[PDB]
Order: structure tokens, then sequence, then C-alpha cells
């Protein structure tokens, strides 16, 4: 059967983790999408020649319980720990929701991408330097997006998919 790459992207509410999951599945850009709403999206894709299948929980940090939500953060294989360019508490939250994976997952090498959003905006507060020291400090991918553009969004869902392969290969 094909081969299917569970991924969950968590991080603050408001930096586009809604807007980026809508903007892979359906090719569009959702400028409101309810904050409190966590769904699971289904897409067959081709990464290098491969036709693959990605399983997406994108996740909204609410209380109420999901068996759902435990199963993809106990069993996903990569991790998209978004924060928005131009919202400086979305980036000093990213340290917490790697935490909370570590746990979880029970292991230090978790593949993960770093994706700062929102990249079409001039406001920028949190610089490339920054969020690419972040990265190097965990040993994983910093990728720029924009959900309102597409700029990246392929590229970091895609980067998540190889880190997944290299570890899989280990
Ligand atoms: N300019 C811009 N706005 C965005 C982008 N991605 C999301 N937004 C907006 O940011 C707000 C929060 O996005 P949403 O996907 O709900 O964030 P979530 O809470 O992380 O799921 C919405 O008003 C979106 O339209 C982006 O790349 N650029
Ligand atoms: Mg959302």
């Amino acid at each position: 059967g094909m081969t299917e790459y569970k991924l969950v992207v968590v991080g603050a509410g408001g930096v586009g983790k809604s807007a980026l999951t809508i903007q892979l599945i359906q090719n569009h850009f959702v400028d409101e999408y309810d904050p409190t709403i966590e769904d699971s999206y289904r897409k067959q894709v081709v990464i290098d020649g491969e036709t693959c299948l990605l399983d997406i929980l994108d996740t909204a940090g609410q209380e109420e319980y999901s068996a759902m939500r435990d199963q993809y953060m106990r069993t996903g294989e990569g991790f998209l720990c978004v924060f928005a360019i131009n919202n400086t508490k979305s980036f000093e939250d990213i340290h917490h929701y790697r935490e909370q994976i570590k746990r979880v997952q029970d292991s230090e090498d978790v593949p993960m991408v770093l994706v700062g959003n929102k990249c079409d905006l001039p406001s920028r507060t949190v610089d490339t330097k920054q969020a690419q020291d972040l990265a190097r400090s965990y040993g994983i991918p910093f990728i720029e997006t924009s959900a309102k553009t597409r700029q990246g969004v392929d590229d970091a869902f895609y980067t998540l998919v190889r880190e997944i392969r290299k570890h899989k290969e280990k």
C-alpha cells in the first residue's frame, strides 16, 4: 500500500496553522477559520517522485478531550512548529510546543520543521537569523511560509516528509 506520513501542525493561536493546512489541502487562503476547531486532512501528493499520503492534524490547543489528538501526538511521525514572523510572543512560545512533543514521543530525536509564517507582511519582529539560530539549536530545518501567497507551503510539509524519511533510514 501507499506510504502514509502522519504530520501534526502545532504553535500558538493565530500563527496560521489552519490557513497553512487549508492552503496545502484546498489551494486557497482562508481569512477566517474557527480558532477552536481541530481536524485531520488527508492528501495524496508526489514528493521526489514518491506517490504518498499526508495525514495531517491541524491542532487548536483546546482543553476538551479528543482521542484523535492524543493518537496523533503519540503516533505522529513529524511536527511543524509554527510561529508568525510579526508575532514575537508566538516565537517565544515555540520552546513549550517542542518540549510537549519530546515528552509525548519520549524521544530527543523527533522529526520537526520550524515554520515562520506570514512572511508576506512587512512588520517582521522575528528576523531570519533569530529563527535560523533557534532551528540550529534544535538541529531542525527552518522554512519561511505565507499561507496567503502559498510561498513555502509545499516546501514546509515536503521538507518534514524528507526529515521523516531520514529518521526511518537511521
Ligand atoms: N498576512 C497573512 N495572514 C495570515 C497568514 N496565515 C494566516 N493568516 C491570518 O492569521 C489569522 C489566524 O490564522 P489561522 O489559520 O486561524 O491561525 P491558527 O489559529 O494558527 O489556526 C487569520 O486571520 C488568517 O487569515 C499569512 O500567511 N499571511
Ligand atoms: Mg486554527
